[PDB]
């Protein structure tokens, strides 16, 4: 068994590269950042442009939904995040704090906090409907990569050039748990997987890695695309067959089997690294996103 | 202080009334049961259906989470409760005993434990590992409408139609309280503390009741209760607030101190009979008969 994603839609209209692809919780609704310093929103059945939300100074490096689908949160090189109202496009919240580029971004389940990560080589924890900075974590020794909530909200894991992945204790601060080897290629991206046993972690050894964080062990590695330089996205996807989910550096969307760690498909199209990834959260579809050789954003079907 | 608890979602699936709804433990889930004989889990902050689960012969009345959210207990018209892996869906263990529908469960908070009550006019306590059944105490002189422990599991309470709430000894079986007009009971827990009763009746009543001094403390009115057996909760996040469905299609919220009611939900299309509390946002969850079958989700700021 093997997915059979085909193109259905490209869109265009950001006017640099584009930096994260998001599709909201409610499945309705593809959120695009970009180096243009804007959001875009579109259809995610039918590709269709939606709105421009605008206010940021310099360019967006990432975007986030809350699980309501009613906000985002963007994280920008002018070191704020905004907080936006999706359905008027206002900026709520500009949250201010960070003294360097926000890289990465995400709401807790709950919607009620937000964790960032910054070039400052700090993860913050913002209150959503104040505002205002709850905890600065000392994280990292560079720049952080990306953060992400488990399921229950209860931890973070945070990423690194430094080479570390870190397990936080959301209420407290506290790091609970730091993985590292003998080697420590730049960690690029990481997230939990779907059960919160794991976490996925991207290396630019061009390399995935599955990880038991509890018990300190590879479970899996997924390997055959490119990836040295940049911070690219890397996706479990849930909806038909189990698989994992990436682009790279040689313009492709790769796709693996979460068991075999095969790969399965490699999706073409884009003309530039394909920086970014989504698996829409009920449908087999995916959305892929490319650096300024592209520009455009493409949303792929399968069966499975 | 009011709460202003606002619609986020309705969750459609269940093909007959739904009869209870559970947040689990650690807030990421809510499970439902329906007399369409299913359990359905979905997620507590998006609503999005996750699973169903499925094995009993009849309808559920009651669904019920161990400690550590991996285990449900469903009560069923069949005659017997199910203990549920909740991230397989599979059936751990089946519950025999009872000798008719069993409408009421739950853990012990160490979770090695189910107690159920049935229309049999008994209270059971089952071991978990085993799905034994330890005691059968015969609690009451008709249907069995609630079964709750207390905040260690050292206590028992149980309320019935015959117009009694009983409080038992978990570890010896023995009653250790009886409260005693005499409408009858449809719905009894104790309080966060551990120190009160909440006993709903069917006289459009709630009240809430030092057990071990036999008073009454509170009561809670204006909702419509004169036939089903419907939940109520604390609500322990925000405003401290009793929560209530109702026979008039809304959701009840009272001030715990000054008995006020101090919003209605509206948007239920049928009786209201379970609501549910989330165990650390101010999160509503609601769900309704056969006319109308969804779950709805309401969130509030205080
Ligand atoms: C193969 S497996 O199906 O047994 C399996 N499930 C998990 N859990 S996971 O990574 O969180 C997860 C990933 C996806 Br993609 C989808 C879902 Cl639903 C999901 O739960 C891991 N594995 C195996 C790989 C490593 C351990 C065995
Ligand atoms: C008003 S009060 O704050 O003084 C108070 N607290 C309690 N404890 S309770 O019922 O278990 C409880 C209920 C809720 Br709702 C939430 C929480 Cl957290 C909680 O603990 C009772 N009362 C008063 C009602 C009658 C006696 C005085």
């Amino acid at each position: 068994v093997k997915p059979n994603y085909a193109l259905k839609f490209t869109l265009a209209g950001h006017t640099k590269a584009v930096s994260s692809v998001k599709f909201s919780p409610n499945g309705e609704w593809l959120a695009s950042s970009s180096a243009d310093k804007l959001i875009k929103i579109w259809g995610a059945y039918d590709g269709k442009f939606e709105k421009t939300i605008s206010g940021h100074k310099l360019g967006i490096s990432d975007v986030a939904w809350s699980s309501d689908s009613n906000l985002l949160v963007s994280a920008s090189d002018d070191k704020t995040l905004k907080i936006w109202d999706v359905s008027s496009g206002k900026c709520l919240k500009t949250l201010k704090g960070h003294s360097n580029y926000v890289f990465c971004c995400n709401f807790n389940p709950q919607s009620n906090l937000i964790v960032s990560g910054s070039f400052d080589e700090s993860v913050r924890i913002w209150d959503v409907k104040t505002g205002k900075c709850l905890k600065t974590l000392p994280a990292h020794s560079d720049p952080v990569s990306a953060v992400h909530f488990n399921r229950d909200g209860s931890l973070i894991v945070s990423s690194s050039y430094d080479g570390l992945c870190r397990i936080w204790d959301t209420a407290s601060g506290q790091c609970l748990k730091t993985l590292i080897d003998d080697d420590n290629p730049p960690v690029s991206f990481v997230k939990f997987s779907p059960n919160g046993k794991y976490i996925l972690a991207a290396t630019l050894d061009n390399t995935l890695k599955l990880w038991d964080y509890s018990k300190g062990k590879c479970l899996k590695t997924y390997t055959g695309h490119k990836n040295e330089k940049y911070c690219i996205f890397a996706n479990f996807s849930v909806t038909g067959g189990k698989w994992i989910v990436s682009g790279s550096e040689d313009n492709l969307v790769y796709i693996w089997n979460l068991q075999t760690k095969e790969i399965v498909q490699k999706l073409q199209g884009h003309t530039d690294v394909v920086i970014s990834t989504a698996c829409h959260p009920t449908e087999n579809i995916i959305a892929s996103a490319a650096l300024e050789n592209d520009k455009t954003i493409k949303l792929w079907k399968s069966d499975c």
